[PDB]
Order: C-alpha cells, then structure tokens, then sequence
C-alpha cells in the first residue's frame, strides 16, 4: 500500500468521516487522476483505525478489472485518508434506480458478468466478502461494475444467518440476490417483508420471483445460487462461464422466464 503525501491530494467536492471526489498527483508529478477520498475524523477509536486501514490493506492485495483500484493511503498525517479510483456513476443499486428500464438485457447481463468475475477473483484469493449486495458495487462512466466496499439478513445465505458459516458458497447466495437486484433495476429484495418474514419464507423454500423481462437462463442461474444445500450451489467459476456463454450466444437470452402476473387487469 502506497503512502501518499498530502501535497498530492486535493478535495474538490463532498460525495457522502466523509467521502470526497478529488484529484491525485501521481508518477512523480507527471500524471493527475480523479479519485475518491474517504476520511477518518479525529477522535476515531483503535477499532475504527483497525477497520479503516484494514479495508485499505485488503483492497491493496487485489488487482482485477472488477475490483476497485486502491491508489494509496494517508496514514502518517491526519485526518487519515483512503484514496481509490473515482467511479463516476456511484453505487450500483442507486444507479439502476435512477436508470429504471433504460438498459438492455445484454447490458444488465454484462454488469453481472463483471461482478461475478470480481467475486471469482476474491474467492480464489481466499477472501469471503460476507456483505455482497449491489450497494457495495460501484459503477464507472463506461458501465463497468466493480466490487468496492470491503469493510443484512436478506442478502445472506441460510447457513451464514444461523451458524455464522460464511464461505464463498454463502457469497454465491448473495450474488444470486445481486442478480435479482440488477435485473429489477434495484428493487428491494423481498419487498416489504421484515427480516423475520424473509427467514420464514426462505426456510419454507420460497424464493424471489422472476424479474420482468428476465432471460429464463438468468433466472435459472439465480435460483441455483439459492440452493438450500451450499454444496449444490454453483461456484463463481461456473457463474462466470455460464454468463460468458450466454453473452456469446445472445439469442439464448431471448427465451424469457414467465413474469408472474401479481395483479389482475382485464
Ligand atoms: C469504495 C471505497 C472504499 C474505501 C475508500 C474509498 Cl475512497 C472508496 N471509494 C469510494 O467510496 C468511491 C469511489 N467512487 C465513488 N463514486 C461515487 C459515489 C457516490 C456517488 C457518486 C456520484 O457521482 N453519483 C451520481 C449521482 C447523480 C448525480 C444523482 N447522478 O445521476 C449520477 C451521475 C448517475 C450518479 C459517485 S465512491
């Protein structure tokens, strides 16, 4: 992890300590790139410092197209900062809710292929995410999706809820929920159900119904991610491979799962 000198970082705008959009001077002054800047305000506890720099240390181990790029940290000066590439379109769930209906099926499936490639990378590096959800995916100006936040019941596999057994296979369950979030343009999984009602339905065998305009193969794949027995779930390698095969033979995506008419209109 590169230690960045504060003279190289400018904060321009507040995004969301705080998160800033800013600029970073790199390569001995020869380049300048847009960045996101996350700060940790004075008064932070030892636990907060450990989680804060721990997320940067984890981010710093990864080098993959679909994982957010860490530029470096400012730890020797206060307030401390983590500095990443700037993702122009923000979080995936909020982005899709702003763009409802505006993308093609092929584009949505492409976003999922990217997320899945990022997760396959993570899982193969022996990292379990445990909080995989569209809110933790960021989107850049080219619609590339990247697993981004590394530091809730309705994304979590049953065995992880009840036994705290978090594995790559419980991340696959979460990825299935992310598939449903993407294909619905950011709907809330299980809608109005409370957490206890979500647990009730899942453990009874209920699963989220098909999104509108959803390829049958995509709904089949998310349903397989939600197998109760974790051993029956696809591996991330299977998911990437299937999505790749669908994108390369895109008429395969024209066969839609039936969208269940929840409402009677005659
Ligand atoms: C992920 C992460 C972990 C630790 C440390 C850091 Cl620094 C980071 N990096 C980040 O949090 C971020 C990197 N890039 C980010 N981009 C970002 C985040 C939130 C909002 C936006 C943003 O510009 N959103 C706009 C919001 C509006 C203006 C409403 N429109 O419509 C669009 C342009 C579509 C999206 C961008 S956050």
């Amino acid at each position: 992890t590169t230690e960045i000198h504060p003279s190289c970082v400018t904060r321009q705008k507040v995004i969301g300590g705080e998160v800033y959009k800013g600029m970073l001077k790199t390569s001995s002054g020869k380049k300048e790139v847009p960045v996101a800047i996350k700060t940790l305000k004075a008064g932070y506890t030892e636990k907060q410092r450990v989680d804060f720099l721990g997320e940067a240390g984890i981010m710093g181990q990864f080098s993959h197209h679909n994982i957010i790029r860490l530029e470096g940290v400012i730890s020797k000066y206060k307030p401390m900062m983590i500095i990443t590439e700037y993702m122009e379109n923000g979080a995936l769930d909020k982005f899709l809710r702003e763009k409802d209906g505006e993308f093609s099926v092929l584009q949505l499936v492409g976003m999922l292929r990217g997320i899945a490639a990022g997760m396959k990378y993570l899982a193969n590096m022996n990292y379990v995410h445990r909080d995989l959800a569209a809110r933790n995916i960021l989107v850049n100006s080219n619609l590339v999706c990247k697993v981004s936040d590394f530091g809730p019941i309705r994304w979590t596999a049953p065995e992880a809820i009840s036994y705290r057994k978090f594995t790559s296979a419980s991340d696959v369950w979460s990825f299935g929920i992310v598939m449903w979030e993407v294909m619905t343009y950011g709907e809330r999984p299980y809608w109005e159900l409370s957490n206890h009602e979500v647990m009730k339905a899942i453990n009874d065998g209920f699963r989220l119904p098909t999104p509108m305009d959803c390829p049958s193969a995509i709904y089949q794949l998310m349903m397989q991610c939600w197998q109760q027995e974790r051993a029956r779930r696809p591996k991330f390698a299977d998911i990437v491979s299937i999505l790749d095969k669908l994108i390369r033979a895109p008429d395969s995506l024209k066969t839609l799962a039936d969208f269940d008419p929840r409402v009677s209109i005659r």
